[PDB]
This record gives structure tokens, C-alpha cells and sequence, in this order.
RNA sequence: GUGAACCGGAUUGCCGUCAGGAAAUUAGGUGCGCUUAGCAGUAUUCCCCACGCUGUGGG
């Protein structure tokens, strides 16, 4: 597999994450009452493209539910555009998030 | 080293010719496995390390 992209491409990619934060502990992502979990999510992981690399265009919620083994996992699917071409790769094959021992960390991207 | 010491029951042999267990039998009559439940809209994720007073890294 050898995946190369320009920078501004569109691609359709397809990603589980793990909700997984530190507090005073690790804990889940929590959202508040007048918020969908889909928005918390959308936000949380925008939050953190900038330094991955690459820019949420559209981002829906499919399958939100745990991993025992207990981890949280959510699955998320949409439409991003690459920011450049050289950060891209190094977010590649190396994981967006922990527990990347099981099979939490992993990208798919197709042509669109 | 004792009424003891020295000391072989040994050689020779086919049980062989013959035989239908056979004619006759239904195991049949009786039965609800039935009352019950989001793999998901959350309020601590089991353990370890570094960096701050939540963000990275491993199982």
C-alpha cells in the first residue's frame, strides 16, 4: 500500500475514535444536556485536526459504544480535506488517539 | 565339613474317517415447553511513565 495525496484533495475517510480524557483518572468525553453527542464529537476532533493535519468538511455519528477487553469507541464518517501533504503522512499508520494496541487507531482513506 | 561328601528316569508315538436346528408371530392404545429483557444519549476506564495544575505516550 503506498497512499500519496496532494494537498487539497478531497477524500472520504472513515475513523474510530476513542473519547478518552484525564481529569481529577481516565475518563470518557462527556457533553452537556443541550448538546447532541454527534456536535461533541464533531468538536472534540476538530479540535485536535489542526495539528493532524487534515480539515473536517462534514461528520456524522454511525456506532457509539465500548470496547471490552473498558474503553470507549465511537465510530465517525465524512468528508475531509488534506492541509498539506507532509503532516498527512505522519498522522498515517501511526494513530489519532490511544489504546492503538487494540485497534483503535486507524485511518481509511478513499479517492472521491 | 552334619548317617555325611562324589550323584541326570533317560531314550520311542496323527485321535483319523460322518452331520441344515427347522417349521409360526402388529408392541399397540394416551400428551401446549408456557409467562421476560435499548449493544447504547454520557457524569470515574484496570494498570504504568513523562509534561502541566487537561494535552501527548504504553498496555
Amino acid at each position: 500500500y503506498n497512499p500519496e495525496f496532494k494537498a487539497g484533495q478531497l477524500l472520504r475517510f472513515r475513523l474510530r475514535v476513542n473519547a478518552s480524557v484525564r481529569r481529577h483518572k481516565r475518563v470518557s468525553l462527556t457533553w452537556d444536556a443541550s448538546s447532541t453527542p454527534d456536535q461533541a464529537l464533531a468538536d472534540w476532533l476538530a479540535a485536535k485536526s489542526p495539528k493532524l493535519g487534515f480539515t473536517l468538511q462534514r461528520c456524522e455519528l454511525l456506532q457509539l459504544g465500548w470496547v471490552y477487553g473498558r474503553f470507549r469507541a465511537a465510530l465517525l464518517e465524512g468528508v475531509l480535506e488534506v492541509d498539506d501533504p507532509k503532516l498527512f503522512l505522519k498522522t498515517l499508520s501511526s494513530g489519532i488517539g490511544k489504546a492503538k494496541s487494540f485497534g483503535f487507531g486507524l485511518l481509511s482513506v478513499l479517492p472521491i
